[PDB]
């Protein structure tokens, strides 16, 4: 049984003949297996039994509040200041509640791109993630889109774990790049070289490939032949007679059909990574935002809490109850109760959640969820000490 004090609101647990005080209702719930709620009595009535030692865990949170939504929506946002100084200043900002987005704080599109730095090295920033870009020579870096006058700005360590390394902002080698075509095209065409069809919708270009010819798009056949134009002033043109024969292949350029444009980070500092996941989806689904602040209601910009020993400012809207899967190095399966406050607590198995009252867990990223500081794991043996 679990008794609150009227006089004091102070809780008590009788284990085994004893009644136990007891730090919270969350430890409360940890030793007795399962949600029970207090029965109020007069303070004299606890005299009637024999008093024991306190028990439970003093940082656990006073009980374990859930948000209603069902929905799982995880969001982390660097915002930087002077960053066109010598001494930019990166904030990192949690948010786990719906977002509203608009013109002014959006998903970047699929030409719009980030130039960031981070220990050292330079990334370029796109919808699917960070994409290792070397700024040595400008004039390759212009041909894959990068303006000669663009400079990097930082990126905090959260973000920088938080956006999936996509694979460099190059064009993949292409092996054996010079040597003559084995697929019966014009000796000028060496492996690695460009040439262009005519069609309804215009010129197709294609790259020759040791194993077959793949079409790229004109961003991609110009970046081809800055780097190596294999002798030829412009891209022959074939018929497609001599081509439709030849086995097409994929050239995994990552350069987008329009021209890249670079986001101003000055005009817009607000660089987000966000991920979902509904009841029932079988995989979440993420992107990158940008634009000029954090995409969130104007009421709730001032909600802000910011965690002092940790390094991010939460949002949120009541708890929230998560699963992560993380290799830590090995493939690891953890729960965590995150209170309102956005302290995350460890709860070792399903067991003891269901002690808690704590039903099915949302899947959410570690990568944002583990930026939150970290208390005492909810656990019986804890508990019961
Ligand atoms: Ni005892
Ligand atoms: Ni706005
Ligand atoms: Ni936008
Ligand atoms: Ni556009």
């Amino acid at each position: 049984s679990l008794f609150t004090d009227r006089a004091t609101n102070q809780l008590y647990v009788l284990l085994s003949g004893q009644l136990h005080p007891v730090y919270n209702l969350t430890s409360a719930r940890l030793v007795l297996g399962n949600p029970a709620n207090p029965a109020t009595v007069k303070s004299s009535e606890l005299s009637k039994l024999p008093m024991g030692q306190t028990v439970g865990i003093p940082g656990a949170p006073y009980a374990t509040p859930v948000s209603a939504g069902s929905t799982s929506i995880w969001t982390l946002c660097d915002t930087v200041a002077r960053a066109d100084s010598t001494s930019p200043v990166v904030q990192t900002a949690v948010i786990a509640m719906p977002l509203e987005i608009d013109a002014s704080i959006d998903p970047l599109q699929s030409h719009e791109a980030v130039l960031v730095s981070y220990q050292g090295e330079t990334w370029i920033v796109t919808t699917k993630g960070r994409h290792a870009i070397d700024l040595t020579d400008r004039a390759l870096t212009s041909s894959m889109g990068i303006p000669v006058t663009a400079r990097p700005t930082p990126i905090s360590e959260g973000m920088f774990n938080a956006l999936p390394d996509m694979g460099p902002w190059q064009l993949p080698p292409i092996p054996a790049a010079g040597a003559p075509n084995s697929l019966g095209l014009p000796d000028d065409l060496v492996i690695g070289s460009v040439f262009q069809i005519h069609t309804d919708k215009g010129p197709q270009y294609y790259v020759v490939l040791p194993d077959g010819i793949a079409q790229v798009n004109a961003t991609t056949a110009a970046a081809l032949r800055a780097t190596q134009a294999h002798g030829l002033v412009a891209p022959p043109a074939m018929v497609p007679s001599l081509v439709v024969r030849i086995a097409e292949r994929v050239y995994p350029s990552p350069l987008p059909d329009e021209p890249l444009k670079i986001v101003s980070r000055p005009q817009d500092p607000a660089l987000c990574w966000s991920w979902q996941r509904s009841a029932g989806d079988q995989s979440p689904q993420s992107t990158v935002l940008s634009g000029r602040h954090l995409p969130i209601s104007p009421s709730a910009m001032n909600m802000g809490i910011k965690q002092i020993h940790g390094t991010a400012t939460v949002y949120l809207d009541g708890g929230k109850f998560v699963a992560l899967q993380s290799p830590d190095p090995r493939y690891t399966e953890s729960m965590y109760y995150i209170d309102p406050q956005g302290v995350r607590y460890g709860v070792p198995n399903a067991e003891t959640a269901k002690s808690l009252g704590l039903s099915s867990p949302q899947n959410a990223p570690w990568e944002i969820v583990r930026l939150l500081v970290d208390g005492p794991v909810l656990s019986k043996d804890a508990a019961l000490l």
